């Protein structure tokens, strides 16, 4: 077993950082807890699914059992090997094998894999972000492999491991967006589901103190952010969290006094974008529109130069918050903000057009652009400051009418989780502040469902209800 005291010790020392003491408990609703009873029947369960939203903490919750385990304290007694594969890094197109996959998990480059898959019922796998797998993923692609030595396409590796037929008592857990279920359904094996919700206001509280060292500042921060409702209640998602406090620090480094007028998503990301920050910016966001469209999300050093990047302004300028270097290859330090350039991307005057980008709205292949409709709602708004300056004026009227036609055709139905939902296109709206464009959109609902489950949930409901009267 010394292999496995060696990988227990290289895993604790990749997941000691983010470190352990920043981490900040959220909530689980299982049946939809104990987190070493999750395995556990109450026969016993092979794979389990935990759902949530985007930002919301799924991957820090997969590095924070990661690091559990290596510390010998989380199921020390149920699994000897928990390889975490990052669904970022997986290529669908590629041909791979999983003993190669495993082998890209370990320490040093003679892996006993054989000796590993001798017992496969100690080993379990975690399949981080589910709905990031770029490319193409055919629901029945086949046949399925059955063995790891063979090699095949990410895309029949991946599903073959899904369908339990590759390492059969092999456990699983994936990590997905709701959103993606519509293309999981098929491939789960009597599935356990849990659920991620976010922070409640005493977190909210404990994440404020914990982000700072000094008590005047974290006080001063909290009671600045407490003062308004709308930006609280819409901190239960830790990412606003995380936004929100460095900006905060960003602003507390000079004299001025801190403020924050931020009342939606899109105003939250460009306050954001102006704490933290022409030549820089058009390749910014054209490096984002080509990663989206071309199912490209780690970009390497000649992409980044292709684009504008000029040999610099990621060493210091963009690394600052925005990028984040991984293993040669620089992502965005969370794709939220990937798609909030992208959407960018059709707003800037020296631009393709938005009708060929709902057409292909929903869809797993293309990311289901979801976030970069919801920001080019946001940002287009005319009546929402240095950038406003910069995003075309003319071209919004064009998307803007566009936008209005789209929401005619996607009223006319009813969705519940095939994605444009009646919250969604009401989400949309909220970010749309425009009272005008609200109620002419809202227009269009003869009738009205709506499922309830949070509180900014409620806020956007009524906020568009509000509106929905039709005088
Ligand atoms: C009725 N559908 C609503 C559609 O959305 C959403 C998701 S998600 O996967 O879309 N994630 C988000 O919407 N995340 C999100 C983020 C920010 C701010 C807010 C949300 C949702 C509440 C407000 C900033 C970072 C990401 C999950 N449930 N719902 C609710
Ligand atoms: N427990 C936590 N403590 C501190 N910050 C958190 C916590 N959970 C989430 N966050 C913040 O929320 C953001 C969500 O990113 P992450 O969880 O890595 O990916 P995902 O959005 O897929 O869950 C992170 O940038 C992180 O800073
Ligand atoms: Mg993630």
């Amino acid at each position: 077993k010394d292999y496995r005291k060696k990988y227990r010790k290289y895993v604790r020392s990749r997941f000691q950082c983010i470190l352990n003491k920043r981490y900040t408990r959220l909530r689980l609703i299982k049946e939809h807890i104990k987190m070493e009873l999750l395995f556990d029947p109450d026969e016993p369960v092979h794979t389990v699914v935990f759902q949530g939203a985007a930002g919301i903490g799924k991957t820090i919750l997969a590095r924070k059992m990661m690091l559990d385990w290596a510390s010998g304290t989380l199921y020390q007694d149920r699994f000897d090997y928990l390889f975490y594969i990052h669904c970022r890094e997986v290529s669908l197109v590629t041909q791979r094998s999983l003993g190669d996959l495993i082998m890209s998990c370990c320490p040093d480059p003679n892996p006993p894999i054989h000796k590993i898959v001798r017992k496969p019922s100690r080993i379990l796998f975690l399949m981080d972000g589910f709905d990031e797998l770029q490319g193409a993923f055919d629901e029945h692609i086949g046949p399925l492999c059955t063995d790891w030595q063979k090699a095949e396409r990410g895309d029949i590796l991946l599903s073959s491991l899904i369908r339990k037929k590759l390492l059969p008592e092999a456990s699983l857990l994936i990590t997905t967006r709701p959103v993606a279920l519509e293309k999981l359904q098929h491939l789960l094996d009597h599935p356990r589901h849990v659920e991620i919700l976010g922070f409640s206001e005493a977190k909210r509280k404990e994440y404020f103190f914990k982000y700072f060292s000094d008590e005047a500042q974290a006080r001063a921060a909290f009671s600045l952010i407490q003062e308004n409702e709308v930006l609280f209640t819409m901190c239960f998602i830790p990412l606003v969290c995380w936004i929100v406090c460095t900006g905060l620090k960003q602003q507390m480094e000079s004299g001025k006094s801190l403020a924050q007028t931020s009342k939606t998503t899109t105003a939250v990301y460009v306050f954001f974008l102006s704490s933290l920050l022409c030549a820089h910016l058009w390749g910014l966001c054209s490096l984002a529109a080509d990663g989206i469209w071309n199912q490209k999300i780690l970009f390497e050093e000649s992409d980044l130069r292709n684009h504008g990047l000029q040999k610099a302004d990621v060493s210091a300028f963009l690394r600052m918050n925005l990028f984040q270097k991984e293993v040669k290859f620089y992502s965005f330090i969370h794709m939220t903000f990937q798609e909030f350039f992208a959407a960018m991307y059709y707003l800037l005057e020296e631009s393709r057009d938005v009708t060929v980008l709902l057409e292909n709205y929903g869809k797993f292949e293309k990311g289901y652009l979801i976030f970069v409709v919801r920001f080019l709602f946001g940002l287009v708004n005319q009546e929402r400051s240095y950038l406003e300056k910069k995003l075309s004026c003319k071209i919004s009227q064009q998307i803007r009418l566009e936008l209005l036609k789209w929401i005619e055709v996607k009223a006319k139905a009813k969705k519940l989780q095939i994605q444009p939902s009646q919250l969604e296109l009401f989400y949309c709206l909220y970010e749309m502040q425009e009272e005008d464009f609200v109620q002419r959109a809202m227009d269009y609902f003869p009738k009205i469902e709506i499922n309830l489950s949070t509180r900014m949930d409620h806020m956007v409901s009524s906020f568009c209800i509000e509106n929905c009267h039709r005088v």
